[PDB]
């Protein structure tokens, strides 16, 4: 009964759907009748081409700015180049028309798209906040595929505006039920960068999203983090299909690539999972993710089984998103209870590091108090030391259950010494686990160096719930 749709590059679009079984099993969430009607997600990059013939039908003005120029218009700004097309390659992504002779579709074709031009000019800690507070009571999603340079060096994050924007959004926005903020995770892999250091990411109240390969591969521009939550497709090498959408001068391409090109198809699948249930929070649709991903055919040699039975990898997170899934579980969806935070102080004094420090704490994870958790989301190990050359620091952060997560990985190219001044290094890895017990720190040197350093300080930030956990897998 359900018509696939008629498009002509709707059969290179090999990621939505296939009898091969290497997609994202999007055709089954448009057969279960979810394609995103009544959702609006907003993709923050270089601008928009609203007139595009298959982003125009789903175009939403209420969804779109130009914080660049101070105007509510994100047409983007055309040179001989092609430089400002990034935003209009992403919106046909989420919600490229379908069934109208043009291109392919998004993975929620029928949604509402608009676009925040931002990117196009000085990126300032206030054109972040006004960007990521763009009308939160009528956008649900936000995309963006950027944030501080991938070059294997750099340790940034939000600075106060920008913070106080995501909190404002996961608080008070969509009616309370907080924004949902969709990022990709990095394109620094030929610079062995690690996305912990990078703080949109790394945040709690963003949802992270890495790429595999269509052979199950991973590519080259990946980044690893214990912050990822999940992975969608995206370009590999030149035997490897790439991503096909909406072109900037309303042409198509099939050739969009990187991390950059997968946090797009996880906002469209969130807005499927959205429309099956406009109730669901921003930290419900988190578990969602946690519980519906497929680490199934994706390659890597970090996969470890967690406390409760789940695979999890620093490449790709709980595995590839599967969109069919998602709504299914949405559907009859139990609101999880109000988030619980525990702050554990751990040093006594501070410690140098040397060659190697290790850091041993039993926590009781706030028991007798009205934020104990039982039940784990996300964790951050707030770190703050001086070190002489940054980039030859490893970090483990070892849960009571034994899930060893790697919070920075050694980064050849940071020869920084500024070292990380209360860095908030935060891990998925231990979702759904009971966090009291012993906690291990493990700091190297992973070079030959004679290196120099201290810790002074270290808080254990827990985050959860006491109550509604599942039997493990
Ligand atoms: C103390 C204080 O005030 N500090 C202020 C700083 C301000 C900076 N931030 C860090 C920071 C940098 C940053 O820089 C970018 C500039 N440009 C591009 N790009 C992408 C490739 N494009 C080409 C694509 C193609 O052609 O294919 C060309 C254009 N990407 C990144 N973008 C962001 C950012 C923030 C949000 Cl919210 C959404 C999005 Cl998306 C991104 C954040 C840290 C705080
Ligand atoms: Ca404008
Ligand atoms: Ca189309
Ligand atoms: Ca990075
Ligand atoms: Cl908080
Ligand atoms: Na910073
Ligand atoms: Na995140
Ligand atoms: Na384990
Ligand atoms: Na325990």
């Amino acid at each position: 009964v359900y018509q696939e749709p008629t498009d002509p590059k709707f059969p290179q679009q090999w990621y939505l759907s296939g009898v091969t079984q290497r997609d994202l099993n999007v055709k089954a969430a448009w057969a279960q009748g979810y394609t995103g009607h009544g959702i609006v997600v907003s993709i923050l990059d270089d601008g928009i081409e609203k007139n595009h013939p298959d982003l125009a039908g789903n175009y939403d003005p209420g969804a779109s700015f130009d914080v660049n120029d101070q105007d509510p218009d994100p047409q983007p700004r055309y040179t001989q180049m092609n430089d400002n097309r990034h935003g209009t390659r992403c919106a046909g992504e989420v919600a490229a028309v379908a069934n109208n002779g043009v291109c392919g579709v998004g993975v929620a074709y029928n949604a509402r798209i608009g676009g925040v031009r931002m990117l196009d000019g000085e990126v300032t800690d206030a054109v972040e906040a006004r960007s990521l507070g763009l009308n939160p009571n009528h956008i649900h999603i936000y995309s963006a595929s950027w944030g501080p340079e991938d070059d294997g060096k750099t340790v940034d994050g939000p600075a106060r505006l920008a913070e106080e924007a995501f909190f404002r959004g996961v608080s008070q926005g969509r009616g309370g039920l907080g924004s949902i903020f969709v990022w990709a995770s990095g394109n620094g892999g030929r610079e062995h960068d690690s996305c912990n250091c990078d703080g949109y990411t790394n945040s709690i109240y963003t949802l992270s999203i890495s790429s595999a390969t269509q052979f199950g591969n991973v590519p080259w521009y990946s980044e690893a983090c214990s912050s990822t939550l999940a992975t969608t497709y995206s370009s590999g090498n030149q035997n490897e299909k790439q991503i096909v959408t909406t072109d900037l001068r309303q042409k198509c391409t099939e050739s969009h690539t990187g991390t950059s090109a997968s946090a797009p198809l996880a906002a469209g699948i969130i807005a499927l999972t959205l429309e099956a249930n406009k109730n669901l929070t921003w930290r419900d649709m988190q578990h969602l993710v946690v519980q519906t991903s497929k680490p199934a055919h994706l390659n890597a040699n970090d996969w470890a089984t967690n406390g409760v039975g789940r695979k999890v990898s620093h490449s790709y997170g709980y595995g590839l998103l599967d969109a069919g899934a998602m709504v299914a579980l949405a559907q009859n969806w139990t609101t999880v209870a109000p988030q619980r935070k525990c702050i554990i102080d751990i040093l006594t004094e501070p410690k140098d590091i040397g060659k190697r420090l290790e850091v041993r704490k039993t926590v009781t994870a706030c028991l007798g108090e009205p934020n104990h958790i039982t039940r784990l989301e996300h964790a951050q190990a707030r770190l703050t030391l001086s070190y002489n050359r940054r980039g030859d620091l490893a970090i483990h952060l070892v849960s009571p259950m034994g899930t060893r997560s790697t919070l920075l990985a050694a980064r050849p190219h940071d020869y920084s010494a500024d070292g990380f001044n209360d860095w908030a290094f935060m891990t998925t890895h231990s979702w759904d686990e009971d966090p009291s017990g012993e906690w291990v720190l493990e700091i190297e040197n992973t070079s030959e160096a004679n290196n120099y350093g201290t810790l002074t300080k270290f808080t254990l930030v827990l985050y959860g719930t006491a109550s509604g956990s599942l039997v493990p897998r």
